[PDB]
């Protein structure tokens, strides 16, 4: 078991075929789950559930830079489900992330952030019990 929030450095920054998996299990009463890919004080890939924003269950997406909030994408489509166990697959592809839940493909992000050697880290942040955060090469 992990400690949450986890920091999960990534050496060296993403590059193209690096796959990212996050096995958890979502609290009973969830409110939010987020993932933080950080180059710096930057949030170069913001991927936040939300569990009840207006009575709607939603996956808000965002970028962070010089501490300001950009364009928010958000995904209606939402895999999580409170008191269940989930896994999120992050590939890093050269335009965008492209993120599965429990095998099913979720949704694109195109890189705004485009050094991506420079993002370095992954926080993982929420209302889950972490049981497994790493990487390989596909
Ligand atoms: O409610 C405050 C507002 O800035 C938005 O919430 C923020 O959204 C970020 C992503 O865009 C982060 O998730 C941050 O943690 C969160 O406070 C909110 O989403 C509004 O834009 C809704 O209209």
């Amino acid at each position: 078991p992990l400690i949450v929030p986890y920091n999960l450095p990534l050496p060296g920054g993403v590059v193209p075929r690096m796959l990212i998996t996050i096995l958890g299990t979502v609290k009973p009463n969830a409110n939010r789950i987020a993932l933080d890919f950080q180059r710096g004080n930057d949030v170069a890939f913001h991927f936040n559930p939300r569990f009840n924003e207006n009575n709607r269950r939603v996956i808000v997406c965002n970028t962070k830079l010089d501490n300001n909030w950009g364009r928010e994408e958000r995904q209606s489509v939402f895999p999580f489900e409170s008191g269940k166990p989930f896994k999120i697959q992050v590939l890093v592809e050269p335009d965008h992330f492209k993120v599965a839940v429990n095998d099913a493909h979720l949704l694109q992000y195109n890189h705004r952030v485009k050094k991506l050697n420079e993002i370095s880290k992954l926080g993982i942040s929420g209302d889950i019990d972490l049981t497994s955060a790493s990487y390989t090469m596909i």
